[PDB]
């Protein structure tokens, strides 16, 4: 096993470049497949329309086009298995139970497969009485997990990605600085939304008042994104735009130097 | 498109810009790499969280990737915007993540450039 770990974690060889390739090629695949759930179907069309004898048999077509995911399911089925083979070999290492020190790499590893594997059983997510009472039309568990889970897949990269190890160490040890940013942003967002509220709705049709909608504008305007989906034709929000946008950059710039500094010592380090 | 570049023999700034980049590749390579991870992630959630109610930012991942890159660099062309509620957090967390990640490889490239510009001068 002191010779399989040469094949396993540590040394730099062929198997490491293949795994990263499976990840990348895999990500590209799922991406494209999720796009047109229905293949080559948008084009010349028709339906249940009374105009003449035509609507009668509506050209639904009896032999139209093949519908298939086997090879991509192959991308997922084969990846999860190599994940488990190796991870299962990675047990021929050293084990324990926790949730802190052990290995976030192993947790992230298991977190991508266990969902797809799970999803294949029709259901077993009897969660809450009121919800389970009638799982009826509800794919809720599948709704929650299936997408969060696959979204998570990318992360795994970080064992073959030093930058991610560096990005991680910063964040995990830079939490209070980051926690302040979002906290400050919260206070800012709330405040800057409540004034525009008091100052806009008098004349008609402007940025929909109701606070959780003016909160979108506030966050956006600051981060200085300004999607232009919310904009006021009015005069009262004019100052707010100014004071808010100014406040954004001020508050946003604040927790930057620290996180950056941490990252500089950490990146400079493993290097 | 390439023609412009030639200028750099009569353009010192370009000689300076070059030396930085050519010797600052790993720092720049990380930025785009981080941005990649960010872009992908932040696109896949909005996907899972938007298309339920109709007509919002066209789901298909290589289209939500446009939005993600844009929103971060904080360009926000407004060509992609969601009338919905689920992407509300994403907008927040994404835009925040953009500035964080973008600001990261700036100080290094800038520093290199400062020593190089200060130098031929
Ligand atoms: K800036």
């Amino acid at each position: 096993l002191l010779f399989e770990y040469p094949e396993s974690s540590g040394p730099a060889r062929i198997i490491a470049i293949v795994s990263v390739m499976v990840i990348l090629i895999s990500i590209v695949s799922f991406c494209l497949e999720t796009l047109p759930i229905f293949r080559d179907e948008n084009e010349d069309m028709h339906g249940g329309g009374v105009t003449f004898h035509t609507y009668s048999q509506s050209t639904i077509g009896y032999q139209q086009s093949t519908s298939f995911t086997d090879p991509f399911f192959i991308v997922e089925t084969l990846c999860i298995i190599w994940f488990s083979f190796e991870f299962l070999v990675r047990f021929f290492a050293c084990p324990s139970k926790a949730g802190f020190f052990t290995n976030i790499m192993n947790i992230i590893d298991i977190v991508a497969i266990i969902p797809y594997f799970i999803t294949l059983g029709t259901e077993l997510a009897e969660k809450p009485e009121d919800a389970q009472q009638g799982q009826q039309a509800m794919s809720l568990a599948i709704l929650r997990v299936i997408r969060l889970v696959r979204v998570f897949r990318i992360f795994k990269l970080s064992r073959h990605s030093k930058g991610l190890q560096i990005l991680g160490q910063t964040l995990k040890a830079s939490m209070r600085e980051l926690g302040l940013l979002i906290f400050f942003l919260f206070i800012g967002v709330i405040l800057f939304s409540s004034a525009v509220y008091f100052a806009e709705a008098d004349e008609r049709d402007s940025q929909f008042p109701s606070i959780p909608d003016a909160f979108w504008w506030a966050v956006v305007s600051m981060t200085t994104v300004g999607y232009g989906d919310m904009v006021p034709t009015t005069i009262g929000g004019k100052i707010v735009g100014s004071l808010c946008a100014i406040a954004g950059v001020l508050t946003i710039a604040l927790p930057v130097p620290v996180i950056v500094s941490n990252f500089n010592y950490f990146y400079h380090r493993e290097t």
